[PDB]
């Protein structure tokens, strides 16, 4: 139920991912390419879902690896600005599972982001509090898959 | 190219666009459903397009088409803080233009936006010059249609 996700998220979970995104948000396209990357090396099983990005060894030089990593970053945008209104963010959320459930991504793969989350946080001097509560965020968007 | 048409957006557009948007960017659900349910109201041969949101004349209480409107609002938000640096506009313009070119919206019928857009604009009081502004970043996702 996306909807008893959604209640997990009290207001210390809120706090800290607001805290935590005011930083990462700041670089939208070195955090989301970074991201993505690291997702990539970590999980190579997960690269031929990404087949239409052509190589992604690029990285940054990859235009639309660049263009799918900012747009994923204004995803988590919404989600956050949507914190405060429960029917709100659920309803994104379905929206973003929609094009997830499309390429064929079930819940339990969809989580192998919260490896590369932890990871990129943990560079940001975000340690595991951070990371937790992101991944109860990425377990709302699950409850959709 | 699409770069030619993003390299040709002017200190006077942008600063337009960002002023306006400042405004209309305040309220992205509500004036993101304001702005499909003009389309819908003007341009009713383009309802059946949408079919993945259910009854579109529901409004605000259609969950989907909630979600969908809010989400649309992140495109346009992700448009603007991308405006002084044409290579990540270029490359964010290209990503969303493949989403509805897999739709068959061609770059005519992409332009119907543009009455809606004028529209809600004045709803706020922002008249032709700034309507004139967004028509031209329209202009640049039709370069990739
Ligand atoms: C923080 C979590 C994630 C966010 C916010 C996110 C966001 C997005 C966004 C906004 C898109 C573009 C949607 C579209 O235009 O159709 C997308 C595409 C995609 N995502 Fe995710 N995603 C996440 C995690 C994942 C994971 C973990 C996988 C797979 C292991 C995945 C697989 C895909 C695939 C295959 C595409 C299509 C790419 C393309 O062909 O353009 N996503 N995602
Ligand atoms: C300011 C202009 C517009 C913006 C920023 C915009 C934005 C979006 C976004 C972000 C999506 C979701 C992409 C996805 O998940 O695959 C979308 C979907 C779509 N758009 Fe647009 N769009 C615009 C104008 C139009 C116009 C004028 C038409 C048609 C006359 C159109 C037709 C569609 C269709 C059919 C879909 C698929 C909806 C669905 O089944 O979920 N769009 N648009």
């Amino acid at each position: 139920s996306v909807y008893d996700a959604a209640a997990q998220l009290t207001a210390d979970v809120k706090k800290d991912l607001r805290d935590s995104w005011k930083v990462i948000g700041s670089d939208k396209k070195g955090n989301g390419v970074a991201l993505m990357t690291t997702l990539f090396a970590d999980n190579q099983e997960t690269i031929g879902y990404f087949k239409r990005l052509g190589d992604v060894s690029q990285g940054m030089a990859n235009d639309k690896l660049r263009g799918h990593s900012i747009t994923l970053m204004y995803a988590l945008q919404n989600f956050i600005d949507q914190l405060d209104n429960p029917d709100d963010l659920v309803c994104v959320v379905e929206k973003f599972a929609v094009n997830h459930i499309t390429r064929k991504i079930s819940a339990a793969e969809f989580g192998k982001i919260n490896g590369p989350i932890k990871k990129v946080l943990a560079s940001k001097n975000f340690g595991d509090k951070y990371a937790n509560a992101w991944a109860k965020l990425v377990a709302v968007v699950q409850a959709a898959l």
